[PDB]
């Protein structure tokens, strides 16, 4: 019992869904885990993107199957509204939609994109902030680059709780 021991079940949320398998959003935003429904507990018609499941990984056997990267398993419905938001009252940051990230990564995880955000003089962007299927409130959205938004970062450590907003 030490916390980089084994026995912890992880957090996150389905953002990639396919009819095979998907890829689960880390709870600290690490990075996408490949999730095959082959190993899914419950029902998977009723699955959509941003809903909160419990899984654990499977690392029993070989830490290198294919390529290190291995598959999940015991993946289970969790209740909404359990990820927590950011301690922000008004508002962080605003900024546009810059470009998903698509050649950024070999795997495609242009789902999660990046956004400009604009610096203390409000005149340029500062680095980029990523944004996860749980702050796309607007996922319906075909919100995309030259689009405004609106978001808080603080625990999250991101652009969550992304608001569509078009200002006058």
């Amino acid at each position: 019992g030490a916390g980089s021991d084994a026995g912890q079940v992880y957090r996150g949320f389905i953002a990639v869904m396919k009819e095979n398998f998907g890829f689960i959003e880390t709870l600290s935003h690490d990075e996408e885990v490949f999730f095959h429904f082959s190993n899914y507990m419950g029902n998977p018609n009723w699955l959509e993107l941003g809903q909160e499941v419990e899984y654990t990984l499977a690392r029993n056997g070989n830490t290198s199957v294919s390529g290190n990267c291995l598959p999940a398993e015991n993946v289970r419905m969790l209740p909404k509204n359990s990820i927590p938001q950011p301690a922000v009252l008004e508002t962080t940051h605003n900024g546009v939609v810059a470009r998903p990230l698509r050649c950024i990564n070999p795997d495609q995880q242009e789902y999660a994109g990046l956004i400009e955000i604009l610096d203390e003089l409000r005149t340029t962007v500062i680095s980029q902030h990523e944004f996860g299927i749980t702050s796309l409130v607007n996922k319906r959205d075909l919100l995309q680059k030259g689009d405004l938004v609106s978001f808080r970062i603080d625990e999250s450590g991101r652009a969550a709780c992304v608001n569509a907003v078009r200002q006058k």
